[PDB]
C-alpha cells in the first residue's frame, strides 16, 4: 500500500484537484467581501471553507507519509504545511488576527503552479548578496533613528516620540513620502535647523538604493 | 478593378493623404476644447469630423478589398479598423463616453507613421517577458485586497469598504502616494498595527517592481550577447 | 591687426580671465539676491554688472572676428550670444523677466569650460536617441488631456476646465504627486469611474518611462 | 617595550573587545530611549557609558602608538578619533547637540568590522566618478535659486525668501515631494506662468538624475 497511495498524490489529478479548488475558495474569499452575499449565499461559504481545509489537511497528509523526512526538507511544502495549519487553529480564541491570517493559502496557489515557482525563487535569488547592504541599512536607521527621538520627541511625539516612533517616520522620509510639507517644515518652524538632519539622511539613504539596482544588475 | 484600387491604396500620396489629415484634425481637435470656439467657429468643426470620418471607414474597406484576408492579421491594421469603426458610433444616444472614445482616433498617428509604429512593438515586445509577473501581482494584490476589507473597511469605508475600494486604495499605497499621513497614520489611530500590513506589503512591492525592470533591463540585456 | 586679435583671444590667459569674470559674477549675484548686501554694496554692484557685460560684449565682437561664419556655427558660442544679447537690455519697461533673465549669465561656467562641455553634451546626446519617444508621449498626454477635459471639465474647472489644466493635472498624475487623494478620490465623489482613466494612464505614462531608461542604458 | 602593546592592540581579542563593547553601549543607548528606563535603571546607563569612554580614549591612545603616523592618516582612524573627541568635550556650555553627536559612536562598529568597510567603501568609491556632475546641477541649482528668489519672494516668502529657502524648496520640486498643490499650485494664482518656470526645471533635474544613474552602469 506504500506505493498505491504513492502513484495517487504524485498524479496529475491530485494536482489538477487541488490546483481547483485554491482556485475556488480564492473566488469564494473573493465572495465573502460582499456583505450581502453573505445574507444571500452565506451559509454555502462559511462550510465550504471547513470542506477545503480538510481536503487541502488530507493533501498534506498524503503527501508525508511518502515524502516523510523529504517533505519539510522542502520550503515551499513547509509553508503549505504552516499556511494549511494556521487555518487549523480555531475561529474562536486567539485573535481575529488569525481568522484574516487564514486567506494565506491563495499563496498555496503559488507554490502549487511551478511556473510561479520558477519566477518567484528568481525573486528570492536576488536577496542575499544584499544582506551585505541590507543590514548596514538597518543600523544607519538605528543609530539616525535615536538621534531624532532625543532631539525632537519632546515636542513632536507622534513621529519621533519612540524609538519606533522614529523608525516609522524615518522610513517615512526614505520613501520620501509626504516628508516635506507633512514633517521637517512643521519642525523647522520649531527647531529651525533640523534641515541638515534630513536633507542628509535623505541623500545617503536614496544613495544606497541607487547603488542598490546596480550591484543587483550584476548578479 | 482590383489592382486599380491596389494602386490607390499603396500610393506615396494615400498614405501621406490619410497621414497628414491625422494630423489636420489634431488641430482640429485641439479646438473643440474652447466654448469660445464651438460659439464661434463651431459647426465648422462639427462636421469637419463627419468628414474624415468618411474618409478612414472608405479606406479601411480599400485595403480590405486589397489586403483582405491579409487584413485582419496585422495588428496595426486591426487597430485603425477598430478605433476609426468605434467613431462611426452614433452621435446621438449611445453612451457620453462613447462620445468622447472618439479622440483614440488622433493614434492612428502612431499606426501610419512608420517610426511609432516600432517603438509600439519595442514597448510591448516587453510585456509577455514579464506576464508571470503581472499575475504574481494580481494574485498577491488579491490576497492583500481581501485581507484590507475584513480588517479596516469596517472603521474606514472610503479606503477598505470594498474589494474595489482596497484594491485602489492597495494601489494609491504603491506609488508611494501619500500613504503615511494620508491613509496609514490616520489608521494606526485606531489599528496601531497596521505598519505590519504595509512597511513590508511596501518592500515585497518595490522588490517585485525593481526586480521586474532588472528583469526588462536583464531580458533586453540578455539578448545582447551570448551570440559567439 | 586681424592676428593680434586672434593671439589676444586664443591665450589660456583669456579664458581664465573670462571665466574669472562669470565666477565673480556668479558670486556677486548671491549677493544680489541678499536683500541688506544691495542696501550697502548695491552701488558698486550694480556697477560691477554693467562692467561684466561691457566686457563680455567686446569679446563677442571680437571672437565673431576670430571666427567669423564659423561662431553662428558653433552651439556653445551662440548661447553666450543669446545669453549677453539679454543682459544689455535695459533695466526697466516691458516684462520683469528680461531682468531675471541676467542670471541666466553664470551658465557661461559650461560652455567656457571643457568637461562641462563633454558632460553636458553627453547629456543632450541621448535626445535625439529620445525623440523616437518624447514625440509619442506628448501624443499620449496631448491625446488624453482633449478626454480629461470635456469628461470632467464641467464640474472641476480648476484642474480639468481647459487643456491647460488638463495638460498640468495630467503631468502631475505622471509625477505621483499627490494624484489620489489630491485629484482622483475627490473625482470619485461625482464621476466614479475615474479609476479607469486615471490608473491605467498612471500605467502606461511609466512603462514607456522604465523602457525608455532599458535603451539609453544601452545607447 | 614597545612590541608588547604592539602585539595586543593587533590581535583579535582586543579587538572583539571593542565591537562587542560597541554592540553593547550600542544596546544601551537605545534603552536611554525608553522613559521609563532612565528612573529605574538610569545609574548603571551613565556608568557602562562612563566606563565606555574610558576603554575607548584608552584603545585610541593604544593604537596611536602602535600605529602612530600610521593611524593619523588612516579614514578610519581619523574618523575615530574625532567621532570619540566629541564624547569627551566637557557637556556644560557649548551646545546640547555636542552631547547628541555622542550616539556617532555607534557607526564604528562599521569602522571595526571589516565587512562593513568594503560593503562602506563600495558607495564612497563610486563617489569622485560622480563629483562631476555634481558640480552641473549644483550650479542649476544655483542659478534657478537665485531667480525662485527674485520671481516669488517679496510675495512667496516662506517658500523662497532667502537664497535658502529658495533652496530647501526646489530640492523639495526635486524630489517630487507634493510640488503641485504643495507649492506650483499656489504660486500660479497670483503669478501665472509658474509651470513654465518649475515644469522645464522638472525635467532638468530628472533627465541628469537618469543618465547620472546611468553613467553608474557601464563603470
Ligand atoms: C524605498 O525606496 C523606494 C521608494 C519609493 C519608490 C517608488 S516605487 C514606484 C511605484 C509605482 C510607480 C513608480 C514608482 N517609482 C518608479 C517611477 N517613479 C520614479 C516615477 C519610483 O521611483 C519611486 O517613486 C518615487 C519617485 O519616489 C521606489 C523605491
Ligand atoms: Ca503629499
Ligand atoms: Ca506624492
Amino acid at each position: 500500500m506504500y506505493l498505491r497511495i504513492t502513484n495517487i498524490v504524485e498524479s496529475s489529478f491530485f494536482t489538477k484537484f487541488i490546483i481547483y479548488l485554491i482556485v475556488l475558495n480564492g473566488i469564494t474569499m473573493g465572495l465573502e467581501t460582499s456583505k450581502t452575499f453573505m445574507q444571500s449565499f452565506g451559509v454555502y461559504t462559511t462550510l465550504f471553507n471547513q470542506i477545503v481545509i480538510t481536503i487541502f489537511t488530507i493533501e498534506i497528509i498524503l503527501r508525508i507519509y511518502v515524502h516523510r523526512i523529504s517533505f519539510f526538507k522542502d520550503p515551499w511544502s513547509l509553508f503549505d504545511f504552516f499556511v494549511v495549519a494556521i487555518s487549523l487553529v480555531p475561529t474562536s480564541s486567539g485573535f481575529e488576527i488569525l481568522r484574516v491570517l487564514r486567506v494565506l493559502r491563495l499563496f498555496r496557489l503559488v507554490t502549487a503552479v511551478p511556473q510561479m515557482r520558477k519566477i518567484v525563487s528568481a525573486l528570492i535569488s536576488v536577496i542575499p548578496g544584499m544582506l551585505s547592504v541590507i543590514a548596514l541599512m538597518t543600523l544607519f536607521f538605528y543609530i539616525f533613528a535615536i538621534m531624532a527621538t532625543q532631539l525632537f520627541g519632546e515636542r513632536f511625539p507622534e513621529w519621533f516620540g519612540t524609538l519606533g516612533e522614529s523608525f516609522y517616520t524615518l522610513f517615512q522620509v526614505m520613501t520620501l513620502d509626504d516628508w516635506s510639507n507633512g514633517i521637517v517644515r512643521p519642525l523647522m518652524e520649531v527647531y529651525p535647523y533640523a534641515w541638515v538632519f534630513f536633507i542628509p539622511f535623505i541623500f545617503v539613504v536614496t544613495f544606497v538604493m541607487i547603488n542598490l539596482v546596480v550591484a543587483i544588475i550584476v548578479d
